[PDB]
């Protein structure tokens, strides 16, 4: 199975579990703090959706979680989403913690050293659409408008 249990930080300090996102059809997507072009790409696209959401928004939850958990703090979260929409959550914590999400979740991960200390992690980069019970649907399509997306997301409310 897909999704196990979890306890991790936002970056607003505040907790996020597997629990507390139960009841609401959930959006997780893998990155981190250091991610050039993939993560901004796919933090666009969810914010767009959540944007088509409109008054709905706060809904559904949309999720983003560190998978770099050595520099990824709430900080470095709260400044990677500055410009992306205020509803997402971008999850940090213990590497051991991080690394029970990455099994749980069947999430790739590696670092990938360039030099001087800077690294890449390769991941991940579907979407993964939970149901409001918490149960892995499918990947989350996003070829397509945010209109289209999130209509498909809706029937999941």
């Amino acid at each position: 199975a897909i999704g196990g249990p979890f306890q991790l930080t936002d970056q607003n300090g505040k907790a996020v579990t597997d629990k507390s996102l139960k009841g609401k059809p959930t959006l997780i997507f893998f990155g981190y703090t250091h991610c050039p072009d993939v993560c901004p790409t796919s933090l666009f696209e969810i914010s767009e959706v959540l944007r088509a959401m409109g008054k709905d928004a706060d809904k559904v939850n949309a999720i983003f979680i560190s998978v770099d958990p050595e520099r990824d703090t709430p900080a470095t979260m709260k400044n990677y989403l500055s410009s992306f929409d205020p509803h997402l959550e971008g999850l940090s914590g213990d590497p051991a913690e991080i690394a029970k999400v990455i099994t749980s979740y069947r999430v790739y991960a590696k670092k990938v050293p360039t030099k001087d200390g800077d690294y890449t992690m390769d991941h991940t980069a579907l979407i993964y659409l939970m149901d409001r019970d918490g149960r892995f649907v499918s990947p989350f399509n996003l070829k397509r408008t945010p209109e289209e997306a999130a209509a498909d997301l809706k029937r999941y409310l």
